[PDB]
This record gives C-alpha cells, structure tokens and sequence, in this order.
C-alpha cells in the first residue's frame, strides 16, 4: 500500500485530547485539531492524506492497528501513557509486518521520570521521534512518506 | 469550585463492584452502596454531594477525571489494581491542576505482595490512605472538604 | 457447579483474534475458530460445554471473569499480552474462591523476551500451559474437567 | 483495653519538636501543641482520653511502645525519620498483639526521594495516613476510635 | 523417530522417588509407580511405549539424556530441583536437535518462592507444563505423541 | 544568534567516517558526504548554513562544542558511540546555555543491545531523533532552524 | 584477659525485655531471667563468671561494648534489630582487637523476612549462631571459654 | 525416633575429605576424624550414637537424607559448597517432615565472597551455627539432643 | 550568626572517644582531644571558638544540631557510623536553614567496604571532606570561617 | 611438580563427550579424541605427559582435582556447564596450592546468554581461554608447561 | 621526592577552561586563573611549587599522571566528568607508588544526578575534598604538604 | 589478507607503555618492548610480520583500527582500562568485518574488582586470553594464524 494508493494513519493515545487546553504558558498552545492540519498539510505535499484519531482507551487503539494493518499505508503513533504500560500496543504493531511505524513523543521523555525512559513501542517502531514538539508529527509524516514510497 | 458550588468526585476502579460479596468472613461485610452511603453522609455534615462511580476500564476513568476537572470540587479516588499499573491514570489527574486528590486504599497494601507496595497515582495525590478500611474514604471525604474550603 | 451444570468459560486476549492470519509459514494455521470447535469438542467428551470470548479491553475481560465466577464451571484463559501487564485481571480471577483456572500460552512464553516471562495471571492459576500449541486448549478443558469432577 | 478505659497513645519521632517552627510559608505553621489540641478534641468527641509524647531517641520511644502495650487502648505514631530505618521500632510494636495502630506522614512521602518510600512501620501498621497534613492525626485518632470500640 | 519405533523417554529429577509418601497418610495420593502405570497407558493409547526412570543425580540424567537422543522418540520431563540449578542439564537437552521435549512440574512453581520461578529447562522445552498435577504427565505424552506424528 | 547570523554546527561521533563505506547491503549506500550535502541544503532553504564536522576524540568534541557555544545558532549532533558513555561532552552541552541542541542516531537504539538504551547527550537535548536514517539529520536540521527563529 | 580473669559479657538488644511474655504458645516460655541462669552455669562449668545485660538503646550498646573492650575476657551478643541496621555496634566490636565475640539469634534469622537475613554484626563476630534456642546463648558461652583458652 | 533409639546422622559435604590436611597453619589441624571422634563423644554423653557420612555427590547427600528421614533421630549437616547451590538437598531436607536439623559451617561463612552469604539449606534447617569451628559439630550434637528430647 | 558572634560546633559520632587509643601503628596516635586542640587554634586564627563534643547516641547528636541551629556560626561533623544510617541527623541538619555544614572523615570512606560508600549527611553537608586524616577537622574550620564570613 | 615429574591432568566437564557429533556444520568436526591427540602433541614438544579425562559428574571431576593435587603437574580445565554453577570445583581447585590452573572454553561465552558470562572457576584459574577453539587446549598446555616450568 | 625538591602537579579535566564564564550568579566568578593564583600561594607558603595544567582529553591526562610519577611530589586532581568514567585515569594514577593524591570536586557531587555519586578515582586518591568551592584546592596543596614533609 | 601479505596489528591501550617499571617483585619484568619481541618471534615463525602500537588515547585507538581494517590481516589487541569503558573502540572492532581479532589481557580480570569482570571488546572478539600473562600476547598472534590461514 503507498502513499496515493491509502492514508497515513496517525494514532494519538490518553489525555492528548486535552493538549493546548491546559496551561498556554508551560505547555503549548497548539491543539489536537492544530496537530492534525499539520498532518494534513504535511501529507498533501506529498500527494498523501491523512487519518487522525484518538482515544483514551488500550484496546481501542489496539482495534485502529488492525485496521491499518490491511488499510493503511504507515503508522505515525503517539502512544502517550501506553508508551510506558502497554505490551498490547506493541503486539498489535508486531502484526503489522512490512508497515512503517514512527513513535512521536512532543516533549523530551528522556528528561522525565525514569518510569517513562522505557517505551515497548520503541523495540517495533522503525524511527522514534522526541522533544520535537507537534513538529515531531510532520516529521512522522514525512519519514512515512519516505518510507512508504 | 466549592463544596457548596460542585460534588465531589469518587471514582472506584476494578473489581471494587463485588466490595463485600466475597467472603463475608474473611473480607468485609460492606459493599460499594455502603462506601456511597458513607461517603453521601460525610459530604452533607460539609454541606456538600458526591457523584459516586466504577469502572472495570481504565480509559474511562481517565474520561471521569477529565469530566471532573471541569466539573467537580475535587476527587477520592480508589484506583484498586489500576494503581499500580496506570500511568495513564496519573497523567489524567496531573492535568487537574489546583484540584485536590486524595487516593484511598481499603487494605494495607504495604503489607502485601511487593507489586502492590507502589503506585503511580500517589505521586500526584495530596494525601494517600491506605488500611483504614471503608472508613479511609469518610477521611478522603474530610480532606476534600478541609483542601476544597 | 459441575461440568454438566455450568460451561467453561474459555477467554482470549487482546490481539487473538487475528490468530492464524498472519504468516501461515512462521505462525500456524489455525483460526481462534478452529481453537474454539477444539474446546467443544474436547468439553463434549466430558459431557460439558464451552462459553468462548475474546477481547481487546482489560476491563471486559475482567467484568467476563465476573460473570464466570457465577455462571460458569471453570476458566481457561490466555491473557496474552494482559499476562504481563494485568494486576486487574490477577484480582478478577483472585475473587474466583474455589474455582478452577488454567493459563494456556500457545508459544513458550519463558524463549522470548525477558518481559514475557512474568505473569501476574500465573499467581492465581491452578496450573499453567505453555508452547504446547493451540493443543494447549485441549489440555485446559481436560484439567477442568478433572477439577470440576 | 477500650477508649473508655485507656488513652490513645500519640508519639512523635525525631525532629517533630521543631514543627512549624521553621518557614512559615514553605511549611505549616501549626505546632507539636497545636497538633496535641487536635488530638485532644478529636478523642473527646468518642469520650476518650490521649497521651501525647515526642523524642528524638529510638530506644525511648521503643520504650514507650512497651508502656503502650500495658496501659493504652491503641497508638498513633509519625515515626519521622525512624520510619525507614528502625527495625527496632518495628519489632516493639510487633509485640503489641491486637493492638490498634495507625501511622501518620504530615507530608506525602510519596512524592519525596526514594529512601522515604519504605517504612519499616507499615508493615505492622493496621493503617498508614501521609499527605493529609495535620488533620492526619485526627484520622488516625478517629481509626483508633473506631477499632478499639 | 515414530512413537511406533521407540519408546518416550520420561525422565524425573530428585526427591520424585518419595512422591505421595509424606506423612501422615492422605488417602489416595499418588506415587511415582502410580504416574507410571498413568504414562505407559497414555502412550499406548497412541502406539507407543515408555521408558520412565528417576534419578538423584545431575549427572545421570544428563547420561540419560544423551541415551535417549539416539535411542527415543521424545523426553518428558520433571527435573524437580535442577530446573532451577541445572544449565548441565540444559546443555544435554540442547544437543538432542530435533527431538521433541516437554518439562512437566507437578505443581505451580509460579506460586512458591522467587528462585523457583526460573527453569533452564525451559529454554530448550518445546512446552512446559506446570500444576496440572500428576495429569500433567499425560499432557506431556500427548503433547509427544503430536510432535512424533 | 540566528539562522542567518551564524551557522549550525552539526557534529559526528566516532566511527562515522566509515558511514557507507562498510557493508552495502546491510547497512546503507549514503556516505557522511552525502549527509553533508543533506544538511547544507535543509539549512538553504531557511538561509542558513551548516559547519559539518567529525571526529574520533572525546576531547575534540567538548572543544568543538565549545566553539559552537560562542560562534553557532544551535548543535545538531550524532554522538555515536560517546553517547552511551560520555558525561564530559553532555557536560559541555551544559555550559550552552539556551543554545538549541537535537541529538540524531540513524539507527533504532531502543532495538540493539541494552546498554545502548541509555544517552547522556539526551538529558540535554532539547530533541532526539533516532531510526530514521541519514533523513533525521535533515529533522534536525528543520528543528534547529524553528527553535532558532 | 582470661575466664579466670574477668567476666564474659552478655549483652542484649532491644525488646529482649519482653522475652517469654508474649505468647506463651508460639514463642516459648523462656525469659531473660532464665537466659542470665543458663549462662552463669555455662560459664561456672568453665570456672568463669558472666556480665548480664540489655538495653534498647544503640548507644548504650556501644558504651558497654567500649567498657568489655578493656574489662572482661569476651562478648556474646545478641544484637535484636540492631543486627540489621547499626554500623555503630559494627565500629564498636571493631575496636576489641584480639577480642573474641559471638553473635546469638534465638530465631532462625534466615527463614524470616529478607532484611533480617543480612547483620552488621556477623562480618565481625567470630561465630554465628542462629535458631538455637535460648541454648544457643550457651554455645555462645562455650565458644567464649574455648576462644579465652 | 529418639536418641536411645536411633543414631544421629552427621553428614559432610564436598572437599572435607581434605580437612586439615591443607595448610596446617592457615587451616586447623582437625581432620575429618578429628571431627567425628568430637560427635561420638557428645552423642555418648546424652545416650546416643552417630553415624558420620562424608562425600562429594550432590546426588549420594540427597540419598542419605532420605536415608535419615525413616532411620536416624536426626541431621547435623555441613553442606559446604553444596550450601551455595543446591535446591535438591534443601528438597531432601523438606522431605523430612518433624525431623530436626542443625547446619554447620566451619568458616564464618558471612565474612566471605558475597556468594557464600545465602544457604539453600538455611530456610530448612532449624538451627545454623558458622564460624565456631570443629566445636560447632558438638553444638550441632547438642541441638540435636535436646530437639529429639 | 559571625564567627566573632558564637562558636562553632563540632561534632563527632559513634566510637570517636576511642580516636588513637587502638593500634598506634595501624591507626594514628592523636586522640579526640588532640583533635579539639587542632579546632581551638584553627578558629583562633579567624577569631572564633569552638564548641567540640562527641556522643554515641544518635538522638543526642539530634539535640545538640537542634543547640547549633540556634546557638552557634556553624556545624563541623564527624557522623562516623552514623553517616551511613541516619536519616535523623540528615533531617535535623536540613531544619537548620542558611547554616553552614561541613562533613568531615578521617578515613577514604570510598576506599572501604560498599556500605560506606554512601552518607545521608552528604546531601546536606556544604562539603566533605574525607582521607585528610585530623587535618580534615583543620580544613572544616577554615570552611566554616569562609562561609560564615 | 615439573612437567617431566608428572602429567598434566586434563579435565573435560559434561556434555563435552559429544564434541564434534552435533551438527558438523554449525559445530567444529573436531572430537574429544582430536583434542586428546592436540594435548598429547603439545606436551611431548616440552618433553612431558597428559592424563585426559571426561566426565558429566560435578563430584567426580571434584575427586579427580583431589587426585591431580597429589599426582599431577597442573591442571588444563574445560568446565563447560559446571562453569557457571559449581562452587564446588572452585572449592576443590582451591586446596590444590601452588598448582598452575588454567580454564578453557571453546566457545566465547562472552557472546552467548548472560548466564553464561560468569564462571566460578575463573576465580581460581591461573589463566582464561575463551574462544579459541579446539586450539585453546594447546594454549593450555603451553601455559602449563611455562608454569611448571 | 620533596616539596623543596619539586612541584605539586595540579591538574584539571575538561570543560574547567570555561571555569567562571558561565552564569556569574548561579556559578562562581572565579576563573581557572584565579585557583592556579590560590595554589601558588599556598605551596609557597610551605616554601614549595605548582605545575598547574587543564586538559579536555583523557589520554593526556594519563600522560600527565606519567610525567608527575617520575617529576613531582604530589598530585592535586579535578577530573571533573572523567572522575565518573575513567578507569584509565585510575590506572595511570595506580602507577604512581607511594606518590601522595588528593582529588577535589568544586561542587557537592553527592547533591546532584546519581551517576555523579560515584568517582574511579576516589579509590585511588589518599584524600577527597568535594563542595568546599575553589578553595577546596587550597586544602588540597595544604594535604599534599602535610603529606609530602 | 593473509600473513604473507599483511602484518598483524598488535595495539596495546592506556598505562601498558609503564610495562615492566612499577615494581619488579609484584609486577613482571617484561617491558612493552619485550612484548613485542616475543609478538615478532611468535609471527615469523607463521611467516609473518607485526605492526606492533601502543597509545593512551581512546581516538587514536579507533583511528588504528579503521588502518586495521584495510591494511592488516588481524589485530591482537590488550585494550587495557578501556576494555570496560570503550563503546567506541568496541564499533570500531565492528566495523571489520571478517577479521579476526583476539582480545589479550595480562592479567586475570575475573579475579580483582567487579568494574573489571565486563569488556566490551569480548562481544565482538572472536577469542579473549587472559591471565595468561605476556605469554597470552603468543597465543594470540597463533590463533591469528590459524585463523587467517
């Protein structure tokens, strides 16, 4: 599956509904609705369209794998909590043999909490992008892009 | 938000539906509708309501503590085994920013297995009670109310 | 509640339901479908009967478990992935008072990665079958069968 | 030994002789004798009586878990620093069979370095209060209340 | 080789020689005659035929081990203690390429102590069988008997 | 200060001048040259310019990373090797104040050894950037250029 | 200094007191007053004589430890919970060059929780015992006059 | 089984063969013999007899423990390096249900390598006694006395 | 407070009454008052004095830090054993806010065994200084007049 | 002990008798007997003998270093399994003062499982060979005979 | 040999050139001149010489250590990062025989990230000096002169 | 390339040039020149030459291993401390891919501080001679031999 041929799908985990909507001072101003145009955007340059969700709930993102899994051309995941939590996530990805996977994270993990140091999406995700801010989806997008094509 | 202005949130994580209909013995005596109970009463000496749930699900517990956020005067939580596994849980409750949490634990859990000696949520929570059986939730009713006012 | 009483409750985790479907080469054949006429046919020889399910969600594994503690015979289950991160599902299950359980995994859990070889299922269980394939269903049921009999 | 009959042991561990006494703004401003008054209305609402003590001696305040265990109806102790490293105490309140106790944290430990997530008495403790402030030994009067009537 | 050219090699570990004979007397528990009249009458039930011994020694089994990868059609079995000790005893297993290997403990080694929760064993077994008790033999010739034919 | 002030400093670790030169097949075709070129051209399309450097020496980068610190809009830096074990050049880092650094890895860390999981140089990137090949120098290059205007 | 010389000491840890008055039916019925006479006749057997004492305070073990060092022929101890977390009692039986000393546990340390299983004191004692009994404070005794002579 | 009737069995583990025949100077001078004639003395003076084994099988120590379980009054045990390592004679041990057990050690085994610190036979045996010598056979003889008496 | 203004403390831990009088030879020959000559004459130089004292008793050390906070310039302490074990003398030093501390070993405590790697005081201390041999007390003083001036 | 005095000994642990038997392909196709053949010729060059043997026995390769102590120039040692588990033989390898050990290893273990990284043995052994192959005997003699030599 | 004879070799490990030019306000104002400036004057205070010098790379710092074995009379060391990964640096100080060392950290390494806590050269150094500011190097040369006369 | 065609690299690490200088009583005799004799001797007997180096710097190390890489037909190498610190000469060695290489340590690394029990060099060292003293520097130039031819 390419780029023309079907959509990207991008994946965003819990509490990213939320995002711009807590303190526009110590955390961005940009909202999931902004992130997604970014996407949208990023994908048309490239001839390509874009499928945006997001949930709070494991296996419901579980479900949104299988469905990329035979209709989507990649995987742009920002697993949020279930990055640190959920070996269903990644089995669900494990499935998806041949697809292209980019981990997008918006602040530095790796400046965290030690708990969050560890992502079982890492060990299948192709690229893993972190700290970039919502520029880590574009670059998510255009990595698939080139991945896919 | 006052006592007066919203209710008071208690969320209930697993298994807690089946509070007291184990073995009448070894366990408790009590159920859920007598922890409700317990907790109606305490808020109204305050002059103050609840809005009493649980849930099985973990993604709906992050959508009740979002709901809260907007809409209550603070939160008792029981996230049960959730505790101990759900970063997601926290990452919700860390975006109430202001709002008073208190996490209740019916048993000891430092006397049990060593999995259950940690939690995520008590990173965020104000106050932590743990042992003092159904009335630990009377207390985090107290907190709320002395944090709220 | 016996054999000729009650089914056996027969659960599968997240990510079962594409069994078989992926590469019929380095993965077997056999459809949970297949697994599922295995468990019937194996339950009939006993003169019993299966219940079988299979779910992404952690929590509609839990309130299923809920069910069988009142409605059925027996447990077999394979967590799958919920083995290792489920402390939810362990509780489920610990409420069971004298019920039978039996943990099937259909590769051997204790040859991949380290985190795989843990489960929090395997506390509560009566016994444990691991790599014996999806014939390790079949040996699910005929221990229940003996522990129900 | 009953409420009516005995008072509450209340003991302080190490330092506690200096609380609210050194940045009124960072910390409380409630004292050692503003928490004892707490203490004192709290037990009088259930008509019992308290002794109230503090010590920066390990062996005193075993001491004065052995008078405990022949003249008072139950104990609340903030065992402050000695809680992560006193076996000792430990061991004085194990021989206290069947006597009510409850640990207090005025702070959440929890949230501070690792070395205070343990305590030594919680694992005998029947309840354990951190993060609830002052109001904490009120709780744990109240527990004692409840469990030594 | 078929089960019909060679018998199953079923190996057991130390202190098996005692099973079912610690006091005082439970009526009915079974010893190790009794899981091997269970074996030869599974093994029959396919064809096939069984060659049960039991040893003290680490360094008989691995002989014996070396005996049956050019003598039998497969091994069952128990190492008792030097699961948890033994990479000799995994070594000789590794040399047997091909054949098939199923280790069987008669209880849940998952719930006794920590050191018991590892097996060398199980790294080179096909499967693992564990607390199903003295039936899990039976699961292991069955699960030989598939792997034969 | 900017992008059109001064140029970026991109730096390349130890064994990087062998890039492409190794095993076309399994690793890629692209040589440092080429990602040279990659990143002068990222840098012209926001009318910066790039200052490509490279080095086996420990000592090389911390004096490197220095200069960039008086004469540099920002760092984009792939420490190779040295990010697993050095502190002196994260320290270096430190001294840049409010300089914008993004750390770039070509490979997957999170999937190699264990003991490649670990970067000092990520505690002070501001991003990482790792798996998506030569194209993540170009991200962090389109970083660097947003960060700086 | 000899047995004929100067007396054995004998010291005691915290809650030692409290020997034989706790549950006359799990612990024994054995208190230090029947300790002190099982060693004055050990010792008397030997033509020596004995120091009996027990304090609960770290420090006053020190200070007798100090007082052995330079007046009496050698030191049993039994440290209690000291055992686990003083260095100071270490650094005290430290300074008795020449001096012979033996550790007693009336428990058998080893099969308790895991923070008994480590002592301070037995990297300098002589001789260990543990789970002997009250006798065990008489094999103390009896190393002493073989160690004296 | 009591001392008038049956003899205590004193079994040596691996390299005491070559007890005192090393470095007469670092090492004591007892021999094996030297111990044995100790034990015949002491088991005399209360009445009884010995029977003293020594050997360097793993496999021969687990036999005669079995041996013990149904002919002898009870075990003293020096299990020397099998200590460290063996989970098969801690199981021979558990075997013999009520039947007393005392652990020696000639070495104060807890002032060496860190490895030497856990004994597998340690959670069994009802007594330990390290670092007193030869002398700790003749404890290990009295224990025994008094346990079967 | 200024040096012209009060004394500094000086305080030494466990088993430092002993200083010198052991093996002068393997240890030095100057004693605790040697040591106290050495601080008289240091703060002289700078025009202050001295407040030196030494206890064995941990809750002791609490009180006189509890004297310091408000009565002296400044606290130079030698913890000894108690470095390793106190979170008590590490709470009492951080309620002395704005005061200067400085810890001080006579020994490389890095050079002995693991368990003194690691001090509490440490985290408080303004400096260690640690190997200087009685020197070390020198350099403490002169620390002290640097910070309290 | 010279070379012209007295044989090496030679000491093969278990599972090494299937040397070159496996998969002539993946493993060497050098027998246990070539390298009897390579230690023979290599000790005839410094003008002395071998004594090679094999065993799959921890207590027999344990009386055979008992022997080599008395009859033997030294020991060459291929411990295979037993390398990683037996205290044992390094307990036996450590009476044999003043005799030159050298361990061998066909393989380096330092590339295989962790478990394998570590080896009782190489604590004592005068020297280490690992993965060298077949050849690393000879190194083994060699260094032997410059030992006894 | 001598403080007459030779001079003290000071060195300093990387990033120290930047000494005083960062924040001045957070970091001291103090340059890397001004401590050269402090050491002169105190070793000719004790009529002695400095050789002060600053390196970035590791392996000069070992070539200095050479050079200061055969033509100093002490060393004083600031490793800085180095402190925390050089074995190299330990070993080359190893060489130098009887040659006094003292290292000196500017700030309290125990305050800051735990991979700071521990230094390769603190085994090795006769003293440390940590958190005393730039005068820690002043009771450096005052340690060395002691030391060296 | 072979021997004939191309020398061996024999690169020697960090302090190794102070071979032979320390002290002659409890460190050998033998120089880096002597080394090197022996290296010469032990290749001229295989018909080949040796390109024998030695350095303190980490870099330098890498940049004589890509020469390695192009140039020679093997490397010994004795990476000295930075065995346990160089990921970076550890990618270097990776990068030749095909060539043999042997690791040489002089002494017994598995016997002195646990710091010392890793390399990183030995996971990708086809062979690792230790302790075998300047001798292991000939069997490694042999098992180049062996291998290149």
């Amino acid at each position: 599956r390419s780029l023309a041929n079907a959509p990207i799908m991008i994946l965003n985990g819990p509490n990213l509904n939320l995002l711009g909507q807590r303190q526009p001072e110590i955390y961005g101003s940009d909202t999931l609705a902004d992130v997604e145009a970014l996407c949208v955007k990023a994908a048309a340059a490239h001839g390509g369209t874009v499928d945006f969700r997001q949930s709070n709930h494991e296996g419901e993102l579980v479900d949104w794998i299988h469905e990329a899994r035979l209709n989507h051309c990649g995987i742009v995941i920002n697993p949020a909590a279930y990055s640190h939590t959920s070996v269903a996530i990644l089995d669900a990805l494990n499935t998806c043999d041949g697809l292209p996977v980019v981990e997008v994270h918006i602040s530095n993990i790796h400046q965290r909490e030690p708990f969050r140091h560890h992502s079982y999406v890492s060990q299948r995700a192709d690229g893993v992008v972190a700290g970039c801010g919502v520029q880590g989806y574009v670059f998510g997008v255009e990595r698939i892009a080139a991945l896919a094509g």
